[PDB]
Protein backbone atom coordinates (compact mmCIF):
# COMPACT_ATOMS: atom_id res chain seq x y z
CA UNK A 1 0.00 0.00 0.00
CA UNK A 2 1.71 3.19 -1.19
CA UNK A 3 1.30 6.36 -3.23
CA UNK A 4 2.53 6.95 -6.79
CA UNK A 5 1.83 8.82 -8.94
CA UNK A 6 1.18 11.66 -9.63
CA UNK A 7 -0.52 14.94 -10.77
CA UNK A 8 -0.98 18.63 -9.94
CA UNK A 9 -2.69 21.39 -8.04
CA UNK A 10 -3.96 23.76 -10.41
CA UNK A 11 -6.78 22.67 -12.39
CA UNK A 12 -8.85 22.68 -9.15
CA UNK A 13 -8.88 18.84 -9.29
CA UNK A 14 -5.75 17.06 -7.96
CA UNK A 15 -4.87 13.50 -9.11
CA UNK A 16 -2.57 11.09 -7.23
CA UNK A 17 -1.69 7.57 -8.38
CA UNK A 18 -1.24 4.74 -5.91
CA UNK A 19 -0.59 1.04 -5.94
CA UNK A 20 -1.51 -1.89 -3.72
CA UNK A 21 -0.24 -5.42 -3.24
CA UNK A 22 -3.19 -7.66 -2.24
CA UNK A 23 -3.37 -11.49 -1.91
CA UNK A 24 -0.51 -11.82 -4.47
CA UNK A 25 -1.86 -9.27 -6.97
CA UNK A 26 -0.57 -5.77 -7.75
CA UNK A 27 -3.52 -3.32 -7.86
CA UNK A 28 -3.17 0.15 -9.45
CA UNK A 29 -5.34 3.05 -8.28
CA UNK A 30 -6.05 6.73 -8.63
CA UNK A 31 -7.27 9.31 -6.12
CA UNK A 32 -9.00 12.55 -7.18
CA UNK A 33 -9.43 15.37 -4.66
CA UNK A 34 -9.82 19.19 -4.45
CA UNK A 35 -6.69 21.28 -5.09
CA UNK A 36 -7.49 23.30 -1.97
CA UNK A 37 -8.09 22.27 0.63
CA UNK A 38 -10.21 19.52 2.25
CA UNK A 39 -13.02 17.16 1.17
CA UNK A 40 -15.49 15.64 3.65
CA UNK A 41 -16.91 12.83 1.47
CA UNK A 42 -15.62 10.04 -0.79
CA UNK A 43 -16.98 8.00 -3.70
CA UNK A 44 -15.45 4.81 -5.06
CA UNK A 45 -15.62 4.63 -8.88
CA UNK A 46 -15.93 1.19 -10.46
CA UNK A 47 -15.38 0.61 -14.16
CA UNK A 48 -14.47 -1.97 -16.77
CA UNK A 49 -13.20 7.94 -19.61
CA UNK A 50 -16.68 8.43 -18.14
CA UNK A 51 -15.16 7.59 -14.70
CA UNK A 52 -12.70 10.53 -14.92
CA UNK A 53 -15.62 12.81 -16.01
CA UNK A 54 -17.70 11.70 -13.01
CA UNK A 55 -14.68 12.16 -10.70
CA UNK A 56 -14.19 15.77 -11.84
CA UNK A 57 -17.86 16.67 -11.20
CA UNK A 58 -17.80 15.01 -7.72
CA UNK A 59 -14.70 16.95 -6.70
CA UNK A 60 -16.57 20.09 -7.80
CA UNK A 61 -19.16 19.22 -5.10
CA UNK A 62 -16.49 18.70 -2.43
CA UNK A 63 -16.46 14.91 -2.87
CA UNK A 64 -13.20 12.99 -3.42
CA UNK A 65 -13.15 9.96 -5.63
CA UNK A 66 -11.05 6.84 -5.83
CA UNK A 67 -10.75 4.11 -8.43
CA UNK A 68 -8.78 0.89 -8.74
CA UNK A 69 -8.58 -1.21 -11.90
CA UNK A 70 -10.53 -4.47 -11.92
CA UNK A 71 -10.38 -7.80 -13.86
CA UNK A 72 -10.67 -5.95 -17.18
CA UNK A 73 -17.55 -1.03 -26.84
CA UNK A 74 -17.65 -2.27 -23.23
CA UNK A 75 -15.13 -4.80 -21.90
CA UNK A 76 -18.11 -6.94 -20.77
CA UNK A 77 -19.16 -7.40 -24.43
CA UNK A 78 -15.85 -8.97 -25.50
CA UNK A 79 -15.76 -12.74 -26.05
CA UNK A 80 -12.62 -13.05 -23.88
CA UNK A 81 -14.12 -11.21 -20.87
CA UNK A 82 -15.28 -14.27 -18.84
CA UNK A 83 -11.78 -15.77 -18.82
CA UNK A 84 -10.35 -12.25 -18.06
CA UNK A 85 -12.67 -12.05 -15.00
CA UNK A 86 -11.89 -15.55 -13.67
CA UNK A 87 -8.14 -15.09 -14.21
CA UNK A 88 -8.36 -11.87 -12.16
CA UNK A 89 -9.75 -13.71 -9.11
CA UNK A 90 -13.43 -12.99 -9.80
CA UNK A 91 -15.74 -11.47 -7.21
CA UNK A 92 -13.71 -12.57 -4.17
CA UNK A 93 -10.59 -10.73 -5.36
CA UNK A 94 -12.64 -7.65 -6.26
CA UNK A 95 -14.08 -7.50 -2.71
CA UNK A 96 -10.62 -7.95 -1.19
CA UNK A 97 -8.96 -5.37 -3.47
CA UNK A 98 -11.61 -2.71 -2.86
CA UNK A 99 -11.57 -3.27 0.90
CA UNK A 100 -7.78 -2.83 0.92
CA UNK A 101 -8.01 0.29 -1.28
CA UNK A 102 -10.61 1.93 1.00
CA UNK A 103 -8.53 0.93 4.12
CA UNK A 104 -5.54 2.72 2.52
CA UNK A 105 -7.48 5.87 1.67
CA UNK A 106 -9.05 6.06 5.15
CA UNK A 107 -5.65 5.73 6.86
CA UNK A 108 -4.09 8.37 4.58
CA UNK A 109 -7.02 10.83 4.33
CA UNK A 110 -9.35 10.07 7.24
CA UNK A 111 -12.53 7.91 7.24
CA UNK A 112 -15.42 9.79 5.58
CA UNK A 113 -18.99 9.10 4.45
CA UNK A 114 -18.39 6.89 1.38
CA UNK A 115 -20.52 5.99 -1.67
CA UNK A 116 -20.16 3.80 -4.73
CA UNK A 117 -20.58 4.71 -8.38
CA UNK A 118 -20.23 2.16 -11.17
CA UNK A 119 -22.06 0.73 -14.17
CA UNK A 120 -21.63 -2.56 -16.04
CA UNK A 121 -18.34 -4.04 -14.74
CA UNK A 122 -18.62 -1.25 -12.16
CA UNK A 123 -21.76 -3.00 -10.87
CA UNK A 124 -20.25 -6.51 -11.17
CA UNK A 125 -17.77 -5.10 -8.65
CA UNK A 126 -19.93 -2.52 -6.88
CA UNK A 127 -22.88 -4.65 -5.91
CA UNK A 128 -20.61 -7.21 -4.13
CA UNK A 129 -18.49 -4.40 -2.59
CA UNK A 130 -21.53 -2.55 -1.23
CA UNK A 131 -22.98 -5.82 0.10
CA UNK A 132 -19.65 -6.72 1.76
CA UNK A 133 -18.46 -3.34 3.07
CA UNK A 134 -20.93 -1.41 5.19
CA UNK A 135 -18.78 1.73 4.87
CA UNK A 136 -20.68 2.16 1.56
CA UNK A 137 -23.59 4.41 2.51
CA UNK A 138 -25.17 4.83 -0.94
CA UNK A 139 -24.65 3.29 -4.36
CA UNK A 140 -25.25 4.20 -7.97
CA UNK A 141 -25.30 0.96 -9.96
CA UNK A 142 -26.62 -0.09 -13.33
CA UNK A 143 -26.26 -1.63 -16.78
CA UNK A 144 -25.99 -5.14 -15.37
CA UNK A 145 -28.26 -8.08 -14.75
CA UNK A 146 -28.37 -11.65 -13.52
CA UNK A 147 -26.96 -13.12 -16.75
CA UNK A 148 -23.65 -11.31 -16.17
CA UNK A 149 -20.40 -13.32 -15.87
CA UNK A 150 -20.74 -13.18 -12.04
CA UNK A 151 -24.59 -13.33 -12.10
CA UNK A 152 -24.63 -15.99 -9.39
CA UNK A 153 -22.56 -13.78 -7.03
CA UNK A 154 -24.81 -10.76 -7.80
CA UNK A 155 -28.00 -12.74 -7.14
CA UNK A 156 -26.53 -14.11 -3.88
CA UNK A 157 -25.25 -10.73 -2.60
CA UNK A 158 -28.07 -8.40 -3.87
CA UNK A 159 -30.19 -9.12 -0.75
CA UNK A 160 -27.27 -7.89 1.39
CA UNK A 161 -27.22 -4.46 -0.26
CA UNK A 162 -29.13 -2.51 2.38
CA UNK A 163 -28.13 1.12 1.71
CA UNK A 164 -29.89 3.50 -0.69
CA UNK A 165 -29.47 2.68 -4.35
CA UNK A 166 -30.17 4.31 -7.68
CA UNK A 167 -30.04 1.78 -10.47
CA UNK A 168 -29.79 2.64 -14.19
CA UNK A 169 -30.91 0.44 -17.10
CA UNK A 170 -31.02 0.91 -20.85
CA UNK A 171 -34.19 -0.30 -22.55
CA UNK A 172 -32.44 -1.51 -25.73
CA UNK A 173 -29.19 -2.66 -23.99
CA UNK A 174 -27.65 -5.24 -26.33
CA UNK A 175 -25.40 -6.66 -23.57
CA UNK A 176 -27.86 -6.81 -20.67
CA UNK A 177 -31.49 -7.70 -21.36
CA UNK A 178 -33.99 -5.43 -19.68
CA UNK A 179 -35.59 -8.44 -17.96
CA UNK A 180 -32.22 -9.65 -16.57
CA UNK A 181 -31.59 -6.12 -15.28
CA UNK A 182 -35.06 -5.92 -13.72
CA UNK A 183 -34.53 -9.24 -12.05
CA UNK A 184 -31.31 -8.06 -10.35
CA UNK A 185 -32.86 -4.74 -9.25
CA UNK A 186 -35.73 -6.73 -7.69
CA UNK A 187 -33.29 -8.81 -5.63
CA UNK A 188 -31.62 -5.78 -4.02
CA UNK A 189 -32.42 -5.92 -0.29
CA UNK A 190 -32.88 -2.21 0.33
CA UNK A 191 -36.30 -0.61 0.30
CA UNK A 192 -34.66 2.70 -0.56
CA UNK A 193 -33.91 1.71 -4.18
CA UNK A 194 -35.05 3.49 -7.34
CA UNK A 195 -34.69 2.30 -10.96
CA UNK A 196 -34.30 4.73 -13.87
CA UNK A 197 -34.75 3.30 -17.38
CA UNK A 198 -33.99 5.18 -20.56
CA UNK A 199 -34.27 4.22 -24.24
CA UNK A 200 -31.26 3.10 -26.20
CA UNK A 201 -28.29 0.87 -26.36
CA UNK A 202 -25.71 -0.02 -23.73
CA UNK A 203 -23.44 3.00 -24.34
CA UNK A 204 -26.30 5.51 -24.77
CA UNK A 205 -27.26 6.46 -21.17
CA UNK A 206 -28.44 10.06 -21.54
CA UNK A 207 -25.64 12.39 -20.45
CA UNK A 208 -27.95 14.30 -18.04
CA UNK A 209 -28.69 10.95 -16.36
CA UNK A 210 -25.06 9.79 -16.26
CA UNK A 211 -23.59 13.10 -15.11
CA UNK A 212 -25.89 15.70 -13.45
CA UNK A 213 -28.35 12.95 -12.39
CA UNK A 214 -25.90 10.62 -10.68
CA UNK A 215 -23.83 13.45 -9.17
CA UNK A 216 -26.88 15.21 -7.69
CA UNK A 217 -28.11 11.83 -6.33
CA UNK A 218 -24.82 11.07 -4.55
CA UNK A 219 -24.39 14.69 -3.35
CA UNK A 220 -27.88 14.68 -1.77
CA UNK A 221 -27.83 11.07 -0.47
CA UNK A 222 -24.21 10.81 0.76
CA UNK A 223 -24.17 12.04 4.34
CA UNK B 1 -67.84 27.66 -20.89
CA UNK B 2 -67.87 29.98 -17.86
CA UNK B 3 -66.26 30.73 -14.51
CA UNK B 4 -67.60 29.77 -11.08
CA UNK B 5 -66.42 29.46 -8.41
CA UNK B 6 -64.56 30.62 -6.38
CA UNK B 7 -61.65 31.30 -3.92
CA UNK B 8 -59.24 33.97 -2.63
CA UNK B 9 -56.08 35.97 -2.94
CA UNK B 10 -54.21 35.59 0.09
CA UNK B 11 -52.71 32.34 0.62
CA UNK B 12 -50.41 33.09 -2.37
CA UNK B 13 -52.36 30.47 -4.39
CA UNK B 14 -55.68 31.61 -5.92
CA UNK B 15 -58.42 29.06 -6.81
CA UNK B 16 -61.27 29.68 -9.29
CA UNK B 17 -63.99 27.17 -10.15
CA UNK B 18 -65.38 26.89 -13.66
CA UNK B 19 -67.82 24.76 -15.57
CA UNK B 20 -68.14 23.58 -19.16
CA UNK B 21 -70.93 22.16 -21.30
CA UNK B 22 -69.39 19.74 -23.85
CA UNK B 23 -71.13 17.30 -26.27
CA UNK B 24 -74.15 17.11 -23.88
CA UNK B 25 -72.13 16.73 -20.65
CA UNK B 26 -71.59 19.27 -17.87
CA UNK B 27 -67.87 19.33 -16.92
CA UNK B 28 -66.68 20.92 -13.64
CA UNK B 29 -63.18 22.38 -13.35
CA UNK B 30 -60.77 24.26 -11.15
CA UNK B 31 -58.01 26.74 -11.97
CA UNK B 32 -55.08 27.41 -9.61
CA UNK B 33 -52.86 30.46 -10.17
CA UNK B 34 -50.57 32.90 -8.29
CA UNK B 35 -52.26 35.51 -6.09
CA UNK B 36 -50.03 38.16 -7.65
CA UNK B 37 -49.61 38.62 -10.44
CA UNK B 38 -48.93 36.63 -13.64
CA UNK B 39 -47.94 33.05 -14.54
CA UNK B 40 -46.20 32.17 -17.82
CA UNK B 41 -46.80 28.38 -17.84
CA UNK B 42 -49.68 25.95 -17.33
CA UNK B 43 -50.05 22.29 -16.31
CA UNK B 44 -53.19 20.21 -16.71
CA UNK B 45 -53.79 17.89 -13.73
CA UNK B 46 -55.53 14.57 -14.40
CA UNK B 47 -56.92 12.43 -11.61
CA UNK B 48 -59.43 9.73 -10.76
CA UNK B 49 -55.97 15.35 -2.74
CA UNK B 50 -52.53 14.73 -4.25
CA UNK B 51 -53.66 16.85 -7.27
CA UNK B 52 -54.29 19.92 -5.04
CA UNK B 53 -50.84 19.34 -3.39
CA UNK B 54 -49.14 19.22 -6.80
CA UNK B 55 -51.07 22.33 -7.92
CA UNK B 56 -49.85 24.33 -4.90
CA UNK B 57 -46.19 23.42 -5.54
CA UNK B 58 -46.49 24.28 -9.28
CA UNK B 59 -47.95 27.70 -8.52
CA UNK B 60 -44.97 28.22 -6.21
CA UNK B 61 -42.76 27.83 -9.33
CA UNK B 62 -44.84 30.31 -11.34
CA UNK B 63 -46.85 27.59 -13.08
CA UNK B 64 -50.67 27.66 -13.14
CA UNK B 65 -52.62 24.46 -13.01
CA UNK B 66 -56.01 23.35 -14.22
CA UNK B 67 -58.09 20.26 -13.56
CA UNK B 68 -61.44 18.96 -14.75
CA UNK B 69 -63.21 15.92 -13.31
CA UNK B 70 -63.21 12.77 -15.43
CA UNK B 71 -65.35 9.57 -15.67
CA UNK B 72 -64.74 8.80 -11.99
CA UNK B 73 -58.05 3.23 -2.54
CA UNK B 74 -57.99 4.35 -6.20
CA UNK B 75 -61.18 4.69 -8.26
CA UNK B 76 -59.54 2.39 -10.86
CA UNK B 77 -59.51 -0.47 -8.31
CA UNK B 78 -63.29 -0.42 -7.75
CA UNK B 79 -65.36 -3.17 -9.37
CA UNK B 80 -67.81 -0.58 -10.78
CA UNK B 81 -65.10 1.53 -12.47
CA UNK B 82 -65.33 0.05 -16.02
CA UNK B 83 -69.04 0.84 -16.28
CA UNK B 84 -68.34 4.31 -14.70
CA UNK B 85 -65.76 4.97 -17.47
CA UNK B 86 -67.97 3.79 -20.37
CA UNK B 87 -71.00 5.69 -19.04
CA UNK B 88 -68.84 8.85 -18.97
CA UNK B 89 -68.07 8.61 -22.71
CA UNK B 90 -64.72 6.84 -22.37
CA UNK B 91 -61.55 8.11 -24.03
CA UNK B 92 -63.32 10.10 -26.77
CA UNK B 93 -65.22 12.23 -24.26
CA UNK B 94 -62.09 12.73 -22.16
CA UNK B 95 -60.19 14.07 -25.22
CA UNK B 96 -63.08 16.37 -26.12
CA UNK B 97 -63.57 17.66 -22.55
CA UNK B 98 -59.87 18.40 -22.02
CA UNK B 99 -59.56 20.13 -25.39
CA UNK B 100 -62.53 22.36 -24.53
CA UNK B 101 -61.13 23.09 -21.04
CA UNK B 102 -57.72 24.11 -22.44
CA UNK B 103 -59.46 26.23 -25.18
CA UNK B 104 -61.35 28.04 -22.38
CA UNK B 105 -58.26 28.67 -20.27
CA UNK B 106 -56.25 29.93 -23.26
CA UNK B 107 -59.00 32.39 -24.27
CA UNK B 108 -59.37 33.65 -20.69
CA UNK B 109 -55.69 33.66 -19.61
CA UNK B 110 -53.60 33.58 -22.79
CA UNK B 111 -52.01 30.55 -24.53
CA UNK B 112 -48.90 29.41 -22.62
CA UNK B 113 -46.42 26.51 -22.69
CA UNK B 114 -48.56 23.65 -21.31
CA UNK B 115 -47.73 20.29 -19.68
CA UNK B 116 -49.67 17.34 -18.34
CA UNK B 117 -49.47 15.70 -14.93
CA UNK B 118 -51.52 12.65 -14.00
CA UNK B 119 -51.21 9.12 -12.66
CA UNK B 120 -53.56 6.12 -12.89
CA UNK B 121 -56.87 7.53 -14.21
CA UNK B 122 -54.78 10.67 -14.82
CA UNK B 123 -52.80 8.63 -17.37
CA UNK B 124 -55.91 6.91 -18.81
CA UNK B 125 -56.86 10.50 -19.66
CA UNK B 126 -53.42 12.09 -20.04
CA UNK B 127 -51.84 9.72 -22.51
CA UNK B 128 -54.76 10.16 -25.00
CA UNK B 129 -54.86 13.95 -24.34
CA UNK B 130 -51.13 14.38 -24.94
CA UNK B 131 -51.33 12.23 -28.08
CA UNK B 132 -54.33 14.24 -29.37
CA UNK B 133 -53.40 17.80 -28.37
CA UNK B 134 -49.97 19.00 -29.44
CA UNK B 135 -50.26 21.98 -27.08
CA UNK B 136 -48.99 19.47 -24.46
CA UNK B 137 -45.23 20.02 -24.48
CA UNK B 138 -44.27 17.58 -21.71
CA UNK B 139 -46.06 14.93 -19.69
CA UNK B 140 -45.71 13.23 -16.34
CA UNK B 141 -47.64 9.96 -16.51
CA UNK B 142 -47.62 6.73 -14.57
CA UNK B 143 -49.29 3.98 -12.55
CA UNK B 144 -51.06 2.58 -15.60
CA UNK B 145 -50.52 -0.16 -18.12
CA UNK B 146 -52.03 -1.90 -21.11
CA UNK B 147 -54.51 -3.94 -19.06
CA UNK B 148 -56.29 -0.75 -17.97
CA UNK B 149 -60.01 -0.27 -18.77
CA UNK B 150 -59.01 1.77 -21.88
CA UNK B 151 -55.84 -0.31 -22.57
CA UNK B 152 -56.70 -0.59 -26.26
CA UNK B 153 -56.93 3.23 -26.61
CA UNK B 154 -53.62 3.66 -24.68
CA UNK B 155 -51.82 1.10 -26.86
CA UNK B 156 -53.21 2.74 -30.02
CA UNK B 157 -52.36 6.34 -28.98
CA UNK B 158 -49.01 5.75 -27.13
CA UNK B 159 -47.05 5.93 -30.44
CA UNK B 160 -48.54 9.40 -31.01
CA UNK B 161 -47.12 10.78 -27.74
CA UNK B 162 -44.07 12.56 -29.14
CA UNK B 163 -43.20 15.10 -26.42
CA UNK B 164 -40.90 14.45 -23.44
CA UNK B 165 -42.30 12.09 -20.84
CA UNK B 166 -41.44 10.97 -17.34
CA UNK B 167 -43.31 7.82 -16.44
CA UNK B 168 -43.71 6.45 -12.90
CA UNK B 169 -44.37 2.82 -11.93
CA UNK B 170 -44.67 1.00 -8.63
CA UNK B 171 -42.89 -2.34 -8.45
CA UNK B 172 -45.52 -4.02 -6.23
CA UNK B 173 -48.56 -2.18 -7.74
CA UNK B 174 -51.56 -4.40 -7.00
CA UNK B 175 -53.72 -2.67 -9.66
CA UNK B 176 -51.22 -2.40 -12.52
CA UNK B 177 -48.72 -5.22 -13.06
CA UNK B 178 -45.17 -4.05 -13.60
CA UNK B 179 -45.05 -5.90 -16.94
CA UNK B 180 -48.28 -4.22 -18.17
CA UNK B 181 -46.81 -0.85 -17.16
CA UNK B 182 -43.50 -1.62 -18.91
CA UNK B 183 -45.36 -2.61 -22.02
CA UNK B 184 -47.20 0.74 -22.21
CA UNK B 185 -44.02 2.75 -21.53
CA UNK B 186 -42.34 0.85 -24.39
CA UNK B 187 -45.10 1.85 -26.81
CA UNK B 188 -44.71 5.59 -26.16
CA UNK B 189 -43.47 7.16 -29.41
CA UNK B 190 -41.09 9.72 -27.94
CA UNK B 191 -37.41 9.03 -27.61
CA UNK B 192 -37.26 11.58 -24.80
CA UNK B 193 -39.01 9.30 -22.27
CA UNK B 194 -37.67 8.14 -18.90
CA UNK B 195 -39.19 5.53 -16.55
CA UNK B 196 -38.78 5.72 -12.76
CA UNK B 197 -39.72 2.60 -10.76
CA UNK B 198 -39.95 2.48 -7.00
CA UNK B 199 -40.82 -0.34 -4.58
CA UNK B 200 -44.26 -0.64 -3.09
CA UNK B 201 -47.93 -0.70 -3.69
CA UNK B 202 -50.11 1.48 -5.90
CA UNK B 203 -50.61 4.29 -3.35
CA UNK B 204 -46.99 4.26 -2.09
CA UNK B 205 -45.09 6.40 -4.66
CA UNK B 206 -42.34 7.97 -2.57
CA UNK B 207 -43.34 11.53 -1.69
CA UNK B 208 -40.01 12.96 -2.98
CA UNK B 209 -40.79 11.30 -6.34
CA UNK B 210 -44.43 12.43 -6.44
CA UNK B 211 -43.81 15.99 -5.31
CA UNK B 212 -40.26 17.47 -5.60
CA UNK B 213 -39.40 14.99 -8.40
CA UNK B 214 -42.36 15.65 -10.68
CA UNK B 215 -42.42 19.39 -9.99
CA UNK B 216 -38.70 19.83 -10.74
CA UNK B 217 -39.15 17.74 -13.93
CA UNK B 218 -42.01 19.88 -15.25
CA UNK B 219 -40.34 23.15 -14.14
CA UNK B 220 -37.13 22.25 -16.03
CA UNK B 221 -38.78 20.62 -19.08
CA UNK B 222 -41.77 22.95 -19.61
CA UNK B 223 -40.57 25.77 -21.84
ZN1 LIG C 1 -9.60 2.62 -16.45
ZN1 LIG D 1 -23.38 -0.73 -27.52
ZN1 LIG E 1 -32.91 9.57 -14.08
ZN1 LIG F 1 -61.17 15.42 -7.66
ZN1 LIG G 1 -53.08 0.09 -2.81
ZN1 LIG H 1 -37.54 9.52 -9.67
Amino acid sequence: MSWNGKDERKLSVQERGFSLEVDGRTVPGVYWSPAEGSSDRLVLLGHGEYIEQVAKLLVGRGISAMAIDGPGTDVVGLDAFPRMWHEGGGTAAVIADWAAALDFIEAEEGPRPTGWWGLSMGTMMGLPVTASDKRIKVALLGLMGVEGVNGEDLVRLAPQVTCPVRYLLQWDDELVSLQSGLELFGKLGTKQKTLHVNPGKHSAVPTWEMFAGTVDYLDQRLK
